[PDB]
């Protein structure tokens, strides 16, 4: 009916979504958070104003094409205003999205900069180890090829509620300890990868009756943790990770290693890093 | 101003993405396709209305409370893209058919895809008109007018230019004839390095946006068969940044440098509409 407080004072923009037409804003009042979402169109309201005389402003016109800047009446001007009053730092945390900067890492950049940095920051992958030795999430196992070397475990991702196929997000993990990232891959890793590709998709087609042509099979680089795991997502589903600056198709990771054996050891890989991430500056610096 | 024609008569709705806040509509006027996109917010025009007295209508209250808001004219902008006239080829590209992934080997292109595309793809003419400065001439941000190794940097139709967040620009090569990523040989290497570096530098001058904030990719399979390079803002969830379509210019160059016959022989992955006939031609060639 109005405002919960008295006046807003914009401090920082928590999150942004230009694709989704939404804005997330933090503000001090009398702390609180305000969210604005541009409402999606209504078939009837739009068609009705179209057959009439609307306000149009020509941006440009080339060939059969032409764009306009439009201003519709009150009924089509709705915006979703979600207000969270009050809010704290444990809410600013999982609701703010940081700046992203792209970096191109040479064969040598990894060897001499990235890898020694990663060796410094003691990462715990005990949760993975526990999944592999069936100590944890044992029930969720969809498939397992228990070969110690060429073997893997196919489990559905934890955020997938498994109530629909549309958002199918499964994640395989190789049994062989030691493969940190996509950079540790040599032709000796080729059979373990082919099993994860074909054996995984077949486990999926048996358990979920989902054909290979409906599946995106990719690897992340730089990954969230350093122990080779492959993503298996439903094709129609678009979820941060399918982005060209991070995803590497298993189909091609295999075709590449088949052609150039030393490929992922020497070839320059592109990925983004958080502005706050210290590694980003270490590479920016090594490259000047 | 008003529409290019006289009155609209809605036929069918091509696409309606509630997540993207966009509507695709077909209407007889002859034929005409109209697209409406709810414009993404602008830091300033939002912050300014916030410190004031806005129109709010309580939907619900928990401490979770939602409101229905009505902002002034400036914040009421909608992107109205009109295609007049719209052929049956326009009326199919914009529908929503189930996506199926396909892997094209070197020979699959040579023997199946390429002869299909030669049968007919799309009218380029809008591109030609931009390149010959017949159209959108003023909007050109950059040009290296070399006939072979030259290009043109113009911002995308899919960009209102009112914010950096959704930055979408293009780099159309001046050299007519390069259809897709598959037409690329070492002779096109200087042409690409020109669109890589020269492009980013025309962006950093006009928009003061550093290279580290930019996604420079190529599409495969593309919307039109005449080599064009996408230049998108990194934070922007750009429709086309998907691994099953995008190819980073940085790497297209690196792969060409290594294997000269790379994009002519190497197996490329891309998705196709269930309705797309090419999809079936490859599915069939592979059985
Ligand atoms: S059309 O069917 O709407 C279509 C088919 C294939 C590709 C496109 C690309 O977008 C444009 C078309 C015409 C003009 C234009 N001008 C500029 N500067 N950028 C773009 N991106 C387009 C449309």
């Amino acid at each position: 009916v109005r405002l919960p407080f008295s006046g807003f004072r914009l401090q920082k923009v928590l999150r942004e979504s230009a694709r989704d037409k939404i804005i997330f804003l933090h503000g001090k009042v009398n702390d609180a958070v305000v969210i604005l979402e541009k409402t999606p169109f209504q078939v009837e309201q739009v068609a009705q104003l179209l057959t009439g005389s609307p306000e149009l402003q020509l941006q440009f016109s080339n060939d059969i094409y032409s764009t306009y800047h439009l201003f519709p009446p009150r009924q089509l001007n709705d915006v979703k205003t979600t207000v969270v009053y009050p809010a704290t730092e444990k809410h600013l945390q999982k609701y703010l999205r940081q700046d992203l900067r792209l970096i191109r890492e040479t064969g040598d950049d990894y060897r001499n900069i990235t890898l020694p940095h990663l060796e410094s920051q003691s990462l715990s992958i005990q949760w993975v180890y526990n999944i592999l030795d069936k100590k944890a999430e044992a029930d969720r196992i969809v498939f397992e090829n228990p070969d110690p070397s060429d073997g893997f475990v196919l489990i559905p991702d934890l955020k997938w509620n498994q109530q629909q196929l549309d958002d199918l997000y499964l994640i395989a993990i190789c049994h062989r300890r030691g493969i940190r990232s996509l950079r540790d891959l040599t032709p000796e890793h080729l059979p373990l990868l082919r099993n994860i590709l074909h054996q995984g998709q077949e486990a999926i087609l048996q358990r979920y009756r989902m054909k290979g042509d409906h599946l995106r099979v990719y690897l992340h680089y730089l990954p969230s943790y350093y122990h080779l795991h492959v993503h298996f997502t439903a094709l129609g589903f678009e979820a941060p990770g399918s982005g060209v600056e991070r995803a590497h198709l298993l189909a091609e990771v295999i075709e590449n290693l088949e052609c150039d054996p030393r490929h992922y050891q020497q070839r320059t890989l592109t990925f983004a890093l958080r502005a706050d991430d210290p590694l980003l500056k270490l590479l920016q610096e090594a490259q000047q």
